[PDB]
Formats: structure tokens, C-alpha cells, sequence
């Protein structure tokens, strides 16, 4: 009739339908509830991650057609959750995100810090009937929300991405977050950069005891109380703001007074006494070979300084393929630049699991440096550098380094240098041709065409 309609967007791939629950508590409360439903991620990976942007462009496209006076978004998988929370910026109308629950990835948790989610959605186990009755009484949140005028620009603001921040780098540090968290950001309005992350960083410890190099799952976490328990215990040291508004109609520290706190014998997430790191994983690095940002995650046992001989694969296989005839040797410092695999050259960004892997297989950990314009994924005992901005497809420096060229990684200084003269330098880019688009047709080809460098989040629609 002349009832809000509330816009149900799922991001579905062929157990209980959280859907139609959805849907039937969105009628209960005096709304109209509209479900749709939306591609996502669900050679393979050169699509993943402008999936997201077709997550973002889909749900906007329908919210506004349609002119839904509202959203509730159901992601999935975890990895649906960045375009479903782009899409809320874009429409800026009152929308909620219910995670699927548990089933280390840290974004749902972030998401809830940020308060685009009822308390617990983020950290209840999709098995548990509490996902099944949080959907069950979504239906009065969106009309508070409605009756309050809780928009996305409200919810979203500076603090909100400095807590979420703040609460990844306490749990370990997503090297994705820093894309995810600037293209969310930008969807809102709010400039968020690279040197924002290094900032919380340098000042934020590492507090859980995450595997693979630590004991529990964040699966763990919902058994001492959750992601309430562990904002609670954030807020009680005073490391992260309560006062933002949220979905409910309350704050964070409204949201969580109620919540139980953690255990006193909880072992997952250290004391401020005793972190398992005073500062950060995640540093930033730029120098004469990454002039544009690059992003990896430290442990702290690469070192402070790697120097050594530069050798250039211009793909994941032909890295694997030399490692394997011995071309890379004990003993010897070896810089890995495996290039052309950023977001235009990739394209996409594909996540190589293989270089890290195949060195630790290896045991050259302490004699490799792998550098790339595009992302690891595994872990290595050595320096794990991507991001690479700009890419080998933009003729960026990484694109001009060459076999028995110095570089220089120095993780205080945090510049990745390539050791050859500036004369020098500018010599081999006049010499560089930038090669055809990988796809001539298609959404790969529109994709190329439009994104940004890795430090502005990728975002296709003209970074604010």
C-alpha cells in the first residue's frame, strides 16, 4: 500500500533460508518486504574481485530503480560482504547487514564493530537458532531505523573505519582489509588511506592468539561472549570509541552494556600486559620501487633489512618454474618481483598461494624476498610485499627493475629502493611499452578500464 518497502538483497549460490525468515519478519513489522537476489564470488580468481563491484553495481541498480525505502543485505560468504556494504554507501538509504555466521577472517567482526549489524551477528554460528531469530526480529530494527533516519553516512563515519581498524589489527591484520576498508570508506565519503592503516598500526598491539601461528579459530571467540565480549573488553582499555551510532538505534556502548564480558581465564585474546606484539603486523612501504604505497604484513622474524639481487617473473608460473631448474640459490639474497599481476595486469588482483609456499617447501625463507603488484596469500619467513602501486601495467617502477638489480627492503625506513641511478631509471621507462589489456571484450575489459591503483582501495567509480 503506501508501506515502506524494504529491499531484501542476498548474494545466493545453489541449512536455513535466513531469506524468507527475513522476509516474513519485514511483513510482521508493517513493511514490505522485496527479496532479490545478486551475483557474487561464491584464472578463477581473476574475477573475484570485480565481482564486488558487480555486488555493488547490481544492489545499487535495484535499490534505486525499484526505490526501496530500505535494505536488508544478506552476504553469504564472507567474501560477498565489501560490495553488499559499498552498495548501502552508495543508496545511503537505512540498511543492516546479517552475516551468515561462523562456519582467519576478520571483516565480519570489523563490520560489527562499525555497527552496520545487530549485536552478535558477526560471531554467532550459522548453525545456532539465535541466527535464526535474529533474522526473526530484523523487521522492527529497519522500521527504528526507518523512524530514526539511521542511514549508512551516519553509521559509517571516521571513527567507525578507525575502530574497525583497530579491532582487525588487534585480531592479526587483513592485508584485503586495507582494499575493502578504503573502497567502503570511499562509498561513504570518507578519505581513508594506507597511511591511516600504518597510524593504527604503530600505535595498536596484537592481541589474539589466532591460528595458523597461534592456538584457537575465531570460531572460539562465541563461546567467551563473542564479538560483544571482545568490544567490550576494548572499550574497558580504552583503546576504541563507543559513542558511534549504530543500526539498533544505540551506540556501541549501549549496544554491549548488556552483553556478558569475556572470562577472566580466556587465553585467546592476550592482556594489554602481555600482547603477543606491541605494535602491528601491517606496515606500509613505499621507497624508489613502490613510490605509490605497498602493503605487508611483518612478523617481526624477517628481519630489519634485506638487501639483495633482483630477479623479475612477469607470472605466478614462471617464478615457480625457475625456483624448480635451482636458478634460485642458497646462500645468495634474492629479491622475487613477480609483476604484472595487479589489478589492470592481473587482472583482478588474483591471490597467489603458490610463491609463498613453494620458498618455505624449499627453505629459502631467510634467503627471498618476494615482491608483486598484485597479492600472497600464504605465509613466509621472510618479506611479503604486495600491493605494489603503481603496477607493472602502469609502468611503474616495478615494471623497469631487471635481473641483478639492488633492492632494498628496510622495514623501519619502510621503502622497498631499487638500487640503480634516478638517470638511469627514467632511461628504461622511456624504453618500457605498456602491453594490450588482457581482455579486448567483456567485464574484465570494463573492469581494466576503469579501476584505480591498489592504494585507493581499486575502486572503479573515481576515487573522492
Amino acid at each position: 500500500m503506501s508501506k515502506p518497502q524494504v529491499g531484501i538483497s542476498s548474494v545466493w549460490f545453489e541449512l536455513h533460508d535466513l531469506s524468507a525468515i527475513v522476509r516474513d519478519s519485514v511483513h510482521r513489522a508493517g513493511l514490505v518486504p522485496m527479496r532479490f537476489n545478486s551475483v557474487g564470488v561464491s584464472k578463477g580468481m581473476r574475477y573475484s574481485l570485480q565481482s564486488r563491484e558487480l555486488i555493488a553495481d547490481g544492489i545499487e541498480t535495484v535499490m534505486n530503480a525499484q526505490w526501496y525505502d530500505a535494505n536488508v543485505s544478506l552476504p553469504g560468504c564472507d567474501k560477498n560482504m565489501p560490495g553488499v556494504l559499498m552498495a548501502m554507501g552508495r543508496t545511503n538509504r537505512p540498511s543492516i547487514m546479517v552475516y551468515g555466521g561462523s562456519i582467519a577472517n576478520t571483516l565480519a567482526t570489523a563490520i560489527e564493530t562499525m555497527g552496520m549489524t545487530v549485536p552478535g551477528s558477526s560471531s554467532c554460528p550459522a548453525d545456532d537458532p539465535k541466527k535464526l531469530v535474529e533474522c526473526e526480529n530484523i523487521g522492527e530494527v529497519v522500521k527504528t531505523m526507518l523512524r530514526e533516519d539511521i542511514k549508512p553516512r551516519d553509521v559509517l563515519t571516521r571513527q567507525a573505519f578507525e575502530n574497525a581498524m583497530i579491532v582487525v589489527n588487534i585480531l592479526g591484520g587483513s592485508t584485503n582489509a586495507v582494499l575493502h576498508l578504503i573502497a567502503i570508506a570511499d562509498s561513504v565519503g570518507i578519505k581513508l588511506t594506507i597511511d591511516d592503516f600504518q597510524a593504527v598500526s604503530d600505535k595498536t598491539p596484537f592481541l589474539a592468539d589466532l591460528k595458523p601461528s597461534g592456538k584457537y579459530l575465531m570460531n572460539d571467540l562465541y563461546n567467551i561472549g563473542g564479538t560483544p565480549a571482545l568490544l567490550k573488553y576494548l572499550l574497558k582499555e580504552g583503546l576504541i570509541d563507543g559513542s558511534g551510532i549504530t543500526v539498533t538505534g544505540k551506540t556501541m556502548k549501549e549496544n554491549v552494556a548488556s552483553w556478558p564480558d569475556f572470562p577472566s581465564d580466556q587465553d585467546i585474546i592476550r592482556p594489554l600486559s602481555n600482547p603477543i606484539k606491541p605494535s602491528g603486523h601491517l606496515q606500509i612501504l613505499r621507497g624508489s620501487l613502490a613510490p605509490g604505497g605497498s602493503v605487508g604484513k611483518i612478523t617481526g622474524k624477517e628481519g630489519l633489512r634485506f638487501e639483495g639481487t633482483a630477479k623479475c617473473y612477469d607470472y605466478e608460473d614462471a617464478f615457480i618454474e625457475s625456483l624448480e631448474r635451482g636458478e634460485i640459490k642458497k646462500g645468495e639474497k634474492t629479491v622475487v618481483i613477480i609483476r604484472y599481476e595487479g589489478p589492470k595486469g592481473g587482472p583482478g588482483m588474483p591471490e597467489m598461494l603458490k610463491p609463498s609456499a613453494a620458498i618455505m617447501g624449499a627453505g629459502l625463507g631467510q634467503d627471498v624476498a618476494l615482491l608483486t603488484d598484485g597479492r600472497f596469500s600464504g605465509g613466509s619467513h621472510g618479506f611479503l610485499i604486495g600491493h605494489i602501486v603503481p603496477e607493472a601495467m602502469e609502468g611503474g617502477p616495478i615494471a623497469l627493475a631487471r635481473d641483478g638489480d639492488r633492492i632494498v627492503i628496510d622495514a623501519e625506513e619502510r621503502v622497498v629502493d631499487l638500487e640503480i641511478p634516478t638517470e638511469e631509471l627514467e632511461k628504461r621507462r622511456k624504453e618500457w611499452k605498456a602491453p594490450p589489456l588482457r581482455y579486448q571484450k567483456g567485464t574484465l575489459k570494463k573492469y581494466c578500464t576503469l579501476v584505480s591503483d591498489a592504494s585507493h582501495g581499486c575502486v572503479t567509480d573515481g576515487p573522492i
